[PDB]
This record gives C-alpha cells, sequence and structure tokens, in this order.
C-alpha cells in the first residue's frame, strides 16, 4: 500500500487535486505539500489543513478571526487533526498524522487555511 501523497498549491490559488485517499492498512500517513508556482508566501502561500467536513466551516471561521499573525488557524484547534507550515513557490513541508486519528463513520476534507476555497476530500479505502 502507499502510505503518502505528494500534494502541490500552486499560483492560481489552487491544489492539483481535489482527493486523497489513505489506505485502511497505514497507521501513519504523510503529506508532502510543495508549491510549483512564482509567487512567495506574502502574496500567494498556503498550507494543508485535515478536519471532518462538518468542522470546516467553524475551523475556517475562527481561523479568520485569529487572522494572519496565526496563519488563519485558532491555535490548537482540536478540530484540526494535522496541518503543514505555510509555503512559498519553491518550498515544500511535509506533516504525518496518526491515521487512528480519524473518527469513525465521519467524512474528512482538507483545505488551504489561507485560501478555504482550495478544498478537497480525504477518504479511508
Ligand atoms: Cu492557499
Amino acid at each position: 500500500a502507499e502510505c503518502s501523497v505528494d500534494i502541490q498549491g500552486n499560483d492560481q490559488m489552487q491544489f492539483n487535486t481535489n482527493a486523497i485517499t489513505v489506505d485502511k492498512s497505514c497507521k501513519q500517513f504523510t503529506v508532502n505539500l510543495s508549491h510549483p508556482g512564482n509567487l512567495p508566501k506574502n502574496v500567494m502561500g498556503h498550507n494543508w489543513v485535515l478536519s471532518t467536513a462538518a468542522d470546516m466551516q467553524g475551523v475556517v471561521t475562527d481561523g479568520m478571526a485569529s487572522g494572519l499573525d496565526k496563519d488563519y488557524l485558532k491555535p490548537d484547534d482540536s478540530r484540526v487533526i494535522a496541518h503543514t507550515k505555510l509555503i512559498g513557490s519553491g518550498e515544500k513541508d511535509s506533516v504525518t498524522f496518526d491515521v487512528s486519528k480519524l473518527k469513525e463513520g465521519e467524512q474528512y476534507m482538507f483545505f488551504c487555511a489561507a485560501h478555504a476555497a482550495m478544498k478537497g476530500t480525504l477518504t479511508l479505502k
């Protein structure tokens, strides 16, 4: 099985996929985020954030209120399973999480905290 994925966020404010699969055998899963654009992070920086679909809007609301100083996430928000740092063009970051953290029967999503329009699903198979 494969227990990691490579994902890109670019200068046009989009990720290069809207769907990640996590094999049910994985105990840990790694997301390798890169930014193959030319814009730096103070213009078009991206991160990658994981929550349930049901929690996404609340995470974004509280992140918005927390602001740029906190990379648009409430610090220590228990609804956020994992997240990367904010990266600009040519930079990269990876995050690894325990697959045991996914609540059984719940659909998960990923998104960019800076650009909540950038989103997708993360699913067990
Ligand atoms: Cu973004």
